[PDB]
């Protein structure tokens, strides 16, 4: 089997991407944030505290003839941005782009933190990291990909995120029309539960490539590119007037600037992030100070190849017995 679904930016900055997901019988379609940095499929629901729901579409398990309470199971998750959610668990039928899993754990939120409430466009998350990170207790649950894997034509999924435009998540096949050149595969460590790999270096603009190992995670659920402070300083030093602002929380730059590109290495191959992809717009409405899309990972404890990086590539998440990542230009 295979599946193919379009993923759409939630706003004009590509702050996140939403993908429609069918849950239950008859189907209830929710727009979920596919997150290769976590491993829980959780949704706003009829159980979510009413004051914490503000425009989201909810899953109502009592209206699904295939929903079953997973007795005694609870979940609770906290994300790197300080947000969180928790609740109980059902199993139900879940379909993505024509690919169906029966008995998928659907984690129903009883509580969500303010940032989730405040984002009316995201109805929940669909985790695509390794199932060892799943938070369900006392019986850990499998991700949608893990449940589907054995049925797929090939044990893979791909992320093809757009810049200011829709893109695609495919399951079970590699669309050879969706990228240019060849796909370069690179080793993955699953020891922390992430799609963790080592970039071979970077360049800023037309500058020379610096060969240096950068361990980090491929994370579709993180907006920006978080790299070591040395690398990030070298990038922003090429932008007149750019500075790190403690009050804003990162590097800012004059909105009048034209940003240089940023290249990262995948083995001997190179992925080029155009400068425009690094502009996240005014820090507050009407400001002429703009927020940078490349930020320091110091204090986060891990480097994160988030959407800013991934959207410049066609990315293969290869879930073979020894997982690997593939990157192609597009």
């Amino acid at each position: 089997s295979t599946g193919s679904a379009t993923t759409t930016p939630i706003d004009s900055l590509d702050d996140a991407y939403i993908t429609p997901v069918q849950i239950g019988t008859p189907a209830q379609t929710l727009n979920l944030d596919f997150d290769t940095g976590s491993s829980d499929l959780w949704v706003f629901s009829s159980e979510t505290t009413a004051s914490e729901v503000d425009g989201q579409t909810i899953y109502t398990p009592s209206k699904s003839t295939t929903a079953k309470l997973l007795s005694g199971a609870t979940w609770s998750i906290s994300y790197g941005d300080g947000s969180s959610s928790s609740g109980d668990v059902y199993t139900d039928t879940v379909s993505v782009g024509g690919l169906t899993v029966t008995g998928q754990a659907v984690e129903s939120a009883k509580k969500v933190s303010s940032s989730f409430t405040e984002d009316s466009t995201i109805d929940g998350l669909l985790g695509l990291a390794f199932s060892t990170l799943n938070t369900v207790s006392p019986t850990q649950q499998k991700t949608f990909f893990d449940n589907a894997k054995a049925s797929l034509d090939s044990p893979v999924f791909t992320a093809d995120l757009g810049y200011h435009a829709p893109g695609t998540y495919n399951f079970g096949f590699i669309d050879t029309t969706a990228y240019t050149g060849s796909i370069t595969y690179t080793a993955v460590s699953t020891k922390q539960g992430f799609w963790e790999w080592t970039s071979t270096g970077y360049a800023v603009g037309s500058g020379t490539f610096k060969s240096t190992s950068i361990d980090g995670i491929a994370d579709t659920g993180t907006t920006l590119l978080y790299l070591p402070a040395t690398v990030v300083s070298a990038y922003w030093a090429q932008v007149s007037g750019a500075k790190s602002s403690s009050s804003v929380g990162g590097y800012v730059f004059p909105c009048s600037a034209t940003l240089p590109s940023f290249t990262f290495g995948v083995g001997s191959a190179r992925i080029v992030i155009p400068g425009d992809y690094i502009d996240f717009g005014p820090i507050s409405t009407g400001s002429s100070s703009c927020f940078g899309g490349i930020q320091s990972s110091a204090g986060i404890g891990i480097n994160i190849f988030g959407d800013v990086a991934l959207k410049a590539a066609f990315v293969v998440f290869n879930g073979a017995t020894t997982p690997t990542l593939g990157f192609a230009s597009k």
